[PDB]
């Protein structure tokens, strides 16, 4: 199969990234621990429950197992657990499990977009760590579930749970829809100057307005930045499984796109049509899972290739600067991990607050940097 071309812009003023210092393993090491005492406090906040997507004045609600976050709450959890091999984590993340598990059994608020979201950092995350077989159920049931239930950017992280199934089981028609839809989200939603793009918000046979899906982005002529981030990771998550080279150039383009549009301190704004002086909030939630598919490309990317080393100064360009400049540092029950995300500008939700999909992709960073990671995707 094969990927439309698309116009892959070269790094600009790449010295912007290769004049960083590197974060050493004592500054990776010291964000970890202020990231877990945040935790920890958030465990006696949440309990066996679950923060709700966004924050609210900076500081989570609590919820039950019924939105497409709550994966990311056990991801936090499982990724700590990595750390510090505390069994008080294995321990409420497998609570966490169980309660995926029910969820999956009586089809709980389930949207087919999410399952990957949901399932991944939760159970197929306990399934790495120690082989649990509920969790494992759990998180084929879900497969079974995006199976039938089979276009957004998002998916591309969405279809990491089918090859997990195709490992897990042998049957390649797991592998057969992974692949189709991975073809079909780069040549459909991404935009031919690498920009990532949106599909139909409207019933394409009668025109009305799609229940449950949200604008993405300023406008149709703008870059909604999480998007972008979605298929730099998204993409190389794939590649692991595909290995075709036109992805690496598709991850070229959507991550020079990306960086590009940078701002001074190299943390995107929520939307990559703004930069400093625009007065609009950042998205550090984008810029963090952009950290993670940097590293994950990077695993790959040949030693020949000219961008190779910027690719390396620019992820731990961003990461400092998430560290530095936004991770939070008032530890009082129910803050995030990470300040400064918007969820969805367009409904006035989550604008300039910590989210559950921020902290996780922010404590993956870390994890990734400093410890050979398995991935849970
Ligand atoms: C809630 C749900 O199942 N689907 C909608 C949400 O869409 C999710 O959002 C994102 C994202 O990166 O922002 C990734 C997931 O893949 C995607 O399913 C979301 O748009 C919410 C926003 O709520 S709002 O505040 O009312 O706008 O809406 C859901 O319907």
């Amino acid at each position: 199969m094969k990927i439309k071309p698309v116009k892959v812009e070269s790094i600009e003023n790449p010295k912007r990234f290769l004049n960083s210092r590197l974060l050493t393993k004592i500054e990776v090491e010291e964000a970890i621990e202020k990231a877990l005492k945040q935790l920890y406090i958030n465990i006696d906040y949440f309990g066996e429950e679950y923060p709700t997507p966004a924050t609210f004045n900076n500081i989570y609600k609590v919820m039950d197992n019924t939105e497409w976050t709550n994966g990311f709450w056990t991801g936090c959890l499982w990724l700590a657990y990595e750390y510090n091999q505390d069994k008080k984590l294995k321990n409420i993340a497998h609570k966490n499990v169980l309660s995926f598990l029910n969820r999956i059994n009586n089809r709980i608020a389930l949207d087919h977009h999410d399952l990957g979201f949901l399932y991944t950092p939760s159970c197929t995350a306990e399934y790495r760590i120690n082989g649990d077989v509920k969790a494992l159920e759990a998180t084929i049931k879900a497969a079974d579930k995006l199976m039938e239930r089979y276009l957004i950017i998002n998916c591309l992280l969405n279809i990491q749970l089918l090859f997990f199934a195709y490992e897990q089981t042998g049957d390649e028609k797991y592998r057969q829809v992974a692949v189709n839809h991975f073809y079909a989200s780069a040549n459909n939603v991404v935009r031919d100057d690498s920009s990532a793009f949106h599909t139909f918000y409207f019933d394409p046979e009668t025109g009305e307005p799609l229940k449950g899906v949200t604008r993405q982005g300023y406008s149709d002529e703008s870059s909604w930045a999480r998007g972008q981030a979605w298929g730099i990771y998204g993409i190389p998550l794939s590649y692991r499984k595909m290995k075709d080279y036109q992805q690496i150039i598709l991850f070229k383009g959507m991550t020079n796109y990306f960086l590009n549009r940078l701002p001074e301190d190299k943390v995107s704004y929520w939307d990559l049509i703004f930069t400093d002086g625009s007065g609009q909030p950042r998205d550090t939630s984008a810029t963090a899972t952009a950290v993670c598919g940097i590293h994950e490309m990077l695993k790959y990317l040949p030693e020949v290739d000219p961008d190779k080393e910027t690719y390396k100064y620019a992820m731990h360009t961003m990461l400092r600067s998430l560290i530095e400049q936004y991770s939070n540092n008032e530890l009082i029950a129910g803050r995030p991990l990470l300040l400064h995300g918007v969820y969805s500008w367009h409904s006035g939700k989550g604008v300039d607050e910590g989210n559950i999909w921020g902290d996780y992709y922010y404590l993956e960073a870390l994890i990734r940097f400093y410890k050979d990671w398995e991935l849970y995707w």
